[PDB]
């Protein structure tokens, strides 16, 4: 589900197969490594810095599904556990640095729950910038000072 964009063979962001549509944070440069993905017909998003395209049939399978729901407490993500409160995920700062964007946070039981876009440090944690699904719709959450990763 987790693609890597590379840029001038440099790893630069990352790329993720949620729902039935394949997403990448448009302000990441560089190019899906992988042959399937990289063809692709992407529609960006100015406003959500979102950057979606529709799941080859083939790979399909290989999504991972999302969710509104998400309740106070921890979820998730490849470097470890970041915590949602007062409708903002955290992490211990330096845990997350830039070219983590569109690492997905999932929950317990693998849905996605957000994507990473950047964090604004506010001392010894810091909020994530994310793109999270409200009832139905994309949104995007970005704290006071974030720095796009
Ligand atoms: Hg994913």
């Amino acid at each position: 589900c987790i693609f890597e964009v590379k840029h001038e063979g440099k790893v630069t962001g990352y790329a993720c197969l949620v729902g039935d549509k394949v997403m990448k944070p448009a302000h990441v440069k560089g190019v899906i490594d992988n042959a399937d993905l990289a063809k692709l017909a992407f529609k960006k998003s100015s406003k959500y810095d979102l950057e979606c395209a529709q799941i080859p049939v083939h790979m399909r399978s290989d999504a991972s599904k999302y969710t509104h729901e998400k309740p106070e407490g921890h979820y998730n993500w490849h470097h470890g556990a970041v915590q949602y409160s007062g409708g903002r995920f955290t992490i211990p700062t330096g845990a997350g640095k830039p070219g983590d964007s569109g690492r997905p946070i999932f929950d317990n039981k693998g849905r996605v729950v957000a994507i990473v876009l950047g964090g604004a440090n506010e001392g010894s944690r810091t909020a994530l910038s994310v793109v999270t699904w409200n009832k139905d719709m994309v949104t995007r959450v970005t704290p006071e000072g974030s720095e796009e990763w």
